[PDB]
């Protein structure tokens, strides 16, 4: 059974017994204990106590902890490839591939950040006094990950973090707690004793406890708008500092100069990629008027070849959806587009009959601006295309959006492609390809998307406090 | 009878009347009609509107507007000194001279500073990709000004958010409008229709309405922890950022290797500078036991020497409190110290017998960290004194604070000064001196006292949106 | 009779008298007498005095002085632009128009910039020890202007010197000394005596005893390839640091994505501004072989439509050339070109008769890579044509150059536009435009064009000293 | 017998043999082959060709190297401490603990700075442009190591030139080759073939045919103002751009404030270590007239019982001079001092009977500012002690010096510390402190010390080139 890692021990949780799903068989994978209310508080004390000395180590001392970490995840690679793809469903070998090069990137990336903070040049601003400015960290930090991608933003959590000199006490999501608990049992002695704490729980019992602590400074957050309202109403009489990563409807505009096929080929991958289970899914098209009919078959074809099919086996492209729950939201949300009499199906429509929470790629055309499917996200494996005829128009169709956080234009004009990316309302915007992302670039929303960014020294700032000090000659 | 600027027009507020104090008289200037709900809207609308071309702007287009903002100010200094100093209750001299100037400062500030925002070295960060980073407007920012300084506060959160290229609405406290209506006069026709929104009213008829308006991107408040509870968890379900400066209790570090008389002069200034009510105050002091006895003399002689009366008489040196209302919490406040049978009242003590809103400069010997006046914030003309033996306890007593932004330690030891300064968790430390503030250095507080930064580019930061744009080869 | 500013007091030079002419009709226009070898000493002990007080002062105080100096050439706008016209021959209009208001806007930038200077984060990156970085001025600067933009390139090195707190002589070429003159009048109580001195004379009277001098910690030079080895090793053993700025040959890149009307009119404007004399014409076009023949004709027809006169008539396009020297040499290169067999003289081709120093403005095509007229800098209003085939071979002969200032691509391909401009060896490159220049943006060679950058943040780096302070606990 | 590393490959030196001492036993340890002139230019060229791939690839792949190469070393710290200590006299516990350590930190800094350079926000400075910044590699370096630090050096010069995405073709000193060939060995697969070559010969043969290749686009170089002088005159006519590390004399300010045991302690230590030879020795001490004839007396009795001896011996403390003629330098530099009449001895004085190129620390008490003792550069294990009164005197001796490296004050006033800190005109100035260094912070001189640094992110930049890429819409 997996254990808690708290004060540099690892010990069973005392809380009520929770079940770990197979998403793609639909099984008990195992039943954990969750941390009981008075852990909880343990994890947090051990964090504070642990920050007087942690707090001072030098950028170098923590660089070294941080590369030592990497080194560790990276010859355990294997190891938590198949538990990632046991517990969330992912093809064996995306993980393989994508993600663990990436989470050890992540944990390289930043142990080096850390050596490289940005200040003002230190001077007299003011006649005889020497003023200086220094980045120290937050204190104790609570990092909530979602679960779609358990171990990497495991990572985007822990790697800036750590690396900025604060403790933390992350808890994964209870859906997906295997990879986090097992990097608990590598991470336990890289780190002194209550730097790093590792629970797991549901948002209800162990999430609220954590986030709503007196001791807690920063609570960093990724998951849906939902689940994100709730932390920040909670938090609110605290005046805690937070960090939201709150989801996005990513456009994908294509105008008539595009190339057709590598849009074809882009959203198949991207939009479709972890089952659609991405914040910069490629799930909302916006194809103007000249090339709409070409592009809407040959995403037909495209997305319809993907094959679904077992994790382990190297030949599947699409997984299943998370959970049992999650299954039923995207059902809903597809069925409620499906009722609308505009709307085409060209590809997939339902779920799947099976064992797993499958759900066929889906790939809805002929779809308005106004409509649910283009403005709520759905989070799975369905992509939307709408017509268009000038910028303008698709430019505020885009900008008239909740979410904020990726973007794409497909496009051979280097006028459009600059005036269009300067514009959009969005985070991140991908030109003639789209879902890349780098270790030194940021990531992060605006809008309800939320705000603060993963990746790249600004991930590592906000992490920071910026303290001016004023010598007196 | 002063109007409203919405859209560039000055119109009447439809709501309810409210009457404006004269703080040094008891009695009442004017009576300015509120901002009517329709109106706060309209006042969005207008900003929402005009995003879409002031967002557009050069750096050098906006530079130009706050320079020839600030020429405006300068040119009218003897205007606003006036009516700030009978607005606000502050000596007249100190208007003219520290006050008006630094405001003008502030806008020349972030007119250059607009003009020089950081950001990544463009590249290849993925293999025939290139990747750059834009820092653009947030959008539509709602600004809510505090009582103490009127106009500079608006100044603090006008500059930076237009600055930045985002269209503001300001709400001024209802205590203190004069000034912030006064300068919408003024800006009127420097920036387009609807950059710059002036509004009027009480916090829950117009900055209730202002902050939950669904097109407010972002809401930057300066007041209480009491007032900013209420707005974060008010703007919490359509997750906005926002940015809080919400006081402190800047405790104020004397060791026996100090300078007395520097300590003296300095607290007499500092502690009892615009009756006491600012953020910074030097309201705490903690003093070591060898020093103790000889430092609490020399204060009550600098205290008692403050010379109270008439704003407009170049002799005032301390005015009065801003209103009725906040008369009554500083005597609460100071009338539950006197009930503990410890505290030694060294000089001041109650509110002085008059027509305005006078609070005898107060200063509070042998109060004990655990006391109520050095735990809260009291934000009058108020000073507590506490012995101290070792740095370890003294900085164990400064960082067991709710409040984080502002301190001083006051020594000669280079060692202590810099060890102490590294470890304190307070957004500012000074050495030597207190309440020294330049547009250059950043201003924020930690925990309670809030996030996000007034003043310096990081200031300026704090408007705009990190964003991540890759071009594919 | 103009005068020099030495140590705050305006004086008659007491070397030899100069002659200064006016390049528009051949006469001279007055005599100027140059500084004798004991009055450039007395500028740099000027200098080297005032720095003392000068160096201390904050950025504020430097910034204040900048704006004061932008406003009074901004008052006097009109005078200026009629000596700057007078001297160099340049159309009175765009002196108006576009001269001037950059020559403002420069001192403006640099007001602000000098506010925001970049260090690094202070901290502990040894364990007990507090480390931080200071941006501290270089000392006295000894700077030498050209005579294509005498006021521009005057404000390029005084700006940022200034605002870095440096203490300038600087010395305009003896060409065109009138502009620089006019200044030293305004500037004269701007800044503390000593801080700013203007010398006038030969460079090899005047400037070698300035440049040479051993109190003078460093020397910006703008000119040509000649003139600029000359200081280099004249200055060798002293040690000192230098700013260069020696011409280029810009390349004009056009692929036949390209919009050829927009090429023609941009090579109209950017080739023959200022009569070529400029580090950024475009003078180098590479055509790609399906586009040439149109592309030749095209130009042939925009060139020779360009209206040479009298610089203050309003219909004026094209100036004479700075010297009669200079109309040699000019001459001289071109004549090496017709001699040349394959090449062919679309339009131009040689000096027009009568007074002033014209010259036609010449296109010249068929035009081979290894040929002077591509490889030499003309510095007049001459364009030649080169044909090409592939990105591969355009872009080795691009890079194949002694020179690496600025850089033009025209293409409609987002593609090739960023992945030609990140191999590109220049130090600025536009994309579908050519010759626009901003403060914001660093402007700055590569190679044999030099090192070190004029405008930007960059420009007033280069004018401080990163100093690492480092104390210990 | 050491090889040389060209194109990926180990060869033979084709020129004429020259030998390497073992200073601690005056014999000669081996012969290596000098490189042909024909040797020197396959190394350049093979640079040449190696920088069109290796110039495109991403910072991640650089940082993955140099860690790769930090790997290698610290794997193989032993050999390299013996090799070192061998080779140049350096005590081998001392190489053991600090430079091999701080040569593999060098390495892993880099390789996160890599991956964090700056650079201005990219966006619209002129109305319808988009601009951005970008930091690309400079091309070809020739780096030129001293005898001093061999290994660590060629780090300083290696480390950020290939991060930056450069190619190098390094010559160690003559006298220290075997740390660099070793170096070679090991990083021969590290990089792609051209991107590293390591070459060997005097500065004669080798050094001036690489420093003046054409296809060299940088030269850093690292010696004395001697052999700086000769460079850079003779790269002039090229307009190559330089980074110059050029000696220096430190200062160590005591004021009677000051901790004489802590000045003692550290002189001892800063004063002697690596034989004096370091550009960091703290060689110059001023002492406050208070505490003059103390820390005399407490530096006699600790810098005489520095231990001398066999460098592989853990007790050893100094070792000898780096060669014969070098041990001639010192021996006239301290011959000059004595025959001043004013001049004490305190302890040692010459050179100590025995094989070895041993000299006795020598300390130089009631030293003159004016004595050439205090003016020129030893670069051996003597120490010069000069009376002062004031701190304006102390400020001014201080300032009117040639060299700018570094200083030190030891004083327990933090008014003075930071007051004199800002004031100093040296790269660098420690407080109760001399000659710590870290990866993070800048380490470079000022006037005739030279120009550009070594480690930190401004170590970086020097081997980038800013160019600003303009797009219009």
């Amino acid at each position: 059974q997996y254990q808690l890692l708290i004060n540099g021990v690892l010990v069973d949780g005392e809380g009520e017994r929770q079940s770990v799903y197979n998403p793609a068989t639909g099984e008990v994978i195992l039943e954990i204990a969750e941390a009981s209310p008075a852990q909880v508080d343990a994890a947090v004390q051990a964090a504070d106590n642990a920050f007087a000395e942690w707090g001072q180590t030098t950028p170098k001392a923590r660089a070294e902890c941080l590369l030592k970490l990497a080194d560790s995840i990276e010859q355990n690679a294997l190891e938590f490839a198949r538990l990632e793809s046991q517990n969330c469903g992912k093809p064996l070998h995306c993980v393989i591939n994508d993600e663990i090069p990436a989470i050890v990137d992540v944990f390289r990336f930043f142990a080096g950040a850390a050596r490289c903070l940005s200040g003002l040049a230190a001077g007299e601003y003011l006649e005889g006094h020497t003023s200086m400015i220094r980045r120290d960290p937050i204190g104790v930090v609570a990092s909530i990950a979602p679960w779609n991608y358990p171990l990497m933003m495991a990572a985007w959590k822990l790697a800036p973090a750590l690396a900025a000199g604060n403790c933390v006490v992350i808890k994964p999501s209870e859906i997906t707690p295997l990879t986090a608990l097992k990097l608990a049992v590598l991470a336990k002695d890289i780190f002194p004793p209550g730097v790093l704490n590792v629970l797991f729980g549901r948002g209800q019992t162990v999430g609220d406890v954590l986030t709503g602590h007196e001791k807690v400074r920063m609570v960093s957050l990724t998951g849906s708008i939902a689940t994100g309202e709730h932390i920040l109403r909670h938090t609110a009489p605290a005046i805690k500092r937070t960090h939201m990563e709150l989801g996005g409807k990513a456009p994908v505009i294509v105008f008539d100069d595009a190339d057709l096929d590598a849009v074809a080929q882009g959203v198949r991958t991207f939009g479709f990629y972890n089952a659609g289970q991405d914040c910069t899914a490629a799930c909302r098209i916006y194809a103007q008027r000249g090339i709409y009919d070409a592009l809407v078959e040959k995403l037909g074809n495209a997305v319809s070849s993907l094959k679904m099919g077992a994790p382990e086996d190297e030949s599947t492209e699409l997984g299943p959806l998370s959970s049992l729950a999650h299954l039923k939201r995207v059902t809903a949300a597809v069925e409620e587009a499906k009722a609308l009499s505009h709307i085409r199906v060209i590809t997939g429509g339902s779920q799947t009959e099976g064992k797993g929470y499958y759900f066929a790629p889906t790939l809805l055309a002929d779809a308005k601006q106004e409509d649910a499917i283009v403005q709520r996200e759905v989070f799975g494996p369905v992509v939307s295309i709408t017509v268009f005829d000038d910028e303008d128009q698709v430019l505020r169709w885009a900008n008239d959006s909740r979410y904020g956080l990726a973007s794409s234009v497909w496009t051979q004009d280097v006028g459009r492609a600059h005036r269009l990316s300067a514009r959009l309302q969005y985070g991140c915007t991908w030109i003639n390809t789209h879902f890349m992302l780098v270790s030194e670039m940021p990531h992060g929303g605006q809008k309800q998307s939320g705000y603060g960014k993963d990746m790249s020294l600004y991930g590592l700032e906000d992490y920071t406090l910026v303290r001016h000090i004023m010598v007196k000659h």
